[PDB]
């Protein structure tokens, strides 16, 4: 995967304007995260989760299918953020299973890129990686995967930096 | 309950600076209103969801507990928004439950208060009501009342409008 600085004039989830666009952020974004959406606050229903994550739960599946269903929508992006306190370290005791589950597993499966960086640099790995497998995750999904099938869906990810002020698309 | 506008002179959840408030709002605000929260972005940890609404899930209860356990968060808000399209009088196909058995419920409730009401009052009330039953709610899971009864949690409804850009307390 590479990342690419966003263009808030071509953003690959706004080629018309006046649409919906599912936005998964974190809940502890805690700055300007949907400044560098290249959207309007109106064309965004944004479901703010832990670690900017959907896991196998009645919320993120009735979200996801009420924005299929209901608002029709067409993109989806997964914006994760640097200095996330969820998708960091190596344990959080307050964080519940599957969410701990998902980042034990990332750990796990990235240990050797993991292992290669240090500290803050190594976070930032992680939300990074975090961004991907959840973009894996939700296409793999039986909603998800019938609608890209019919070229009806378009999943995004991408990272949100507080301190460039701008967004970077995983490619 | 009552109505009354919020001042930055008086922020309940904001008694000091400095701390966390889980800031609970819908998916489809559309706008700008974490501007009229009273509160700087790095002290707000957002859950938005369908409805601004916690129903018994994993998600409510994980977001829930890392904010009381992990967080140690001391305030929650939740924040309705007049022109929402989930809690309204338009039922969409696509919504699934729990959320449109909880509108169900509020709708044969409050019908005195609502069978009174035309449509666009009757959707205002809709959303205040919404919020004050989500606080009522809240406040009987198990950790919020653990929190609660040691005096370390209030939990606060608001509702905001984007066309006058002001929150509004509910009393
Ligand atoms: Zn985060
Ligand atoms: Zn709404």
């Amino acid at each position: 995967y590479q990342l690419q600085p966003l263009s808030l004039d071509s953003v690959p989830w706004r080629r018309q304007p006046g649409q919906q666009v599912l936005w998964i952020g974190c809940s502890d974004s805690g700055a300007d995260e949907l400044e560098s959406s290249g959207l309007p606050a109106d064309e965004i229903f944004e479901y703010r989760s832990l670690g900017n994550m959907m896991v196998d739960d009645l919320s993120c599946k009735a979200t996801l299918g009420y924005a299929l269903d209901s608002l029709k929508i067409r993109n989806i992006v997964i914006c994760g953020h640097y200095g996330c306190h969820i998708a960091s370290g190596e344990v959080n005791a307050g964080l519940q299973k599957p969410w701990s589950s998902v980042l034990d597993t990332l750990r796990s499966t990235h240990r050797r890129t993991l292992d290669s960086l240090t500290g803050t640099e190594r976070d930032r790995a992680l939300v990074e990686l975090n961004v991907l497998e959840q973009v894996h995750s939700l296409r793999q999904s039986a909603e998800a995967a019938e609608a890209l099938q019919k070229q009806q869906l378009n999943i995004w990810g991408m990272v949100y930096d507080k301190a460039t002020k701008r967004g970077y698309q995983l490619i």
